[PDB]
């Protein structure tokens, strides 16, 4: 079996817009994603969620909701990544762009898909129902999906 290490993802949902951050330079860069990073030792998961969000983005929000579960397996790379998916509730301050991260409103309706993980076709759209969800993809490289498996559940 293999060792999993854990990762947050925070998505910046709002009933008409999603805030997403792009990553600025190197490898992957103009690749849009959700908020996140790894957990740290001694925090509950949602509460690193919450840290790397502010972090990451310089929005608070003082409670989120979890959404899904994904695992990550990526040729050449023995140690499977445990993604925790949440939803903010509501939220604090205007997102800021750093160094690393340029943030971005996007309507509803114009997701912009072809420029995010290929996965997230997949999983974003339970996402916007409202709905959870478990699921595995394993890559070759940062765009190619060899293997994945998705599945609604009741509980993440
Ligand atoms: N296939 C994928 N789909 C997706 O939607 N988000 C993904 C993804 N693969 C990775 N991510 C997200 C998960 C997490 O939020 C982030 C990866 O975390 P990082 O390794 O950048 O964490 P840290 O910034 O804590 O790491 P350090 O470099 O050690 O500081 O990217
Ligand atoms: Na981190
Ligand atoms: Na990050």
């Amino acid at each position: 079996m293999k060792a999993s290490r854990l990762y947050t993802l925070v998505l910046v949902l709002q009933p008409q817009r999603v805030l997403l951050g792009m990553k600025k330079r190197g490898f992957g860069a103009g690749r849009w994603n959700g908020f996140g990073g790894k957990v740290q030792e001694g925090e509950t998961i949602e509460d690193g969620a919450r840290r790397e969000l502010q972090e990451e983005s310089g929005l608070t929000v003082d409670a989120l909701h979890k959404v899904g579960q994904i695992v990550f397996e990526f040729v050449g790379e023995p140690e499977l990544m445990d993604v925790h998916v949440f939803a903010t509730d509501s939220i604090q301050g205007t997102p800021v762009e750093s160094d690393e991260m340029r943030p971005s409103w996007f309507q509803l309706d114009q997701i912009p898909f072809k420029d995010m993980w290929p996965d997230d076709s997949y999983w974003f759209p339970l996402l916007l129902q409202k709905k959870k969800f478990h699921g595995y993809f394993k890559f070759q490289g940062q765009d190619t999906i060899l293997d994945y498996t998705l599945r609604e559940v009741d509980t993440v």
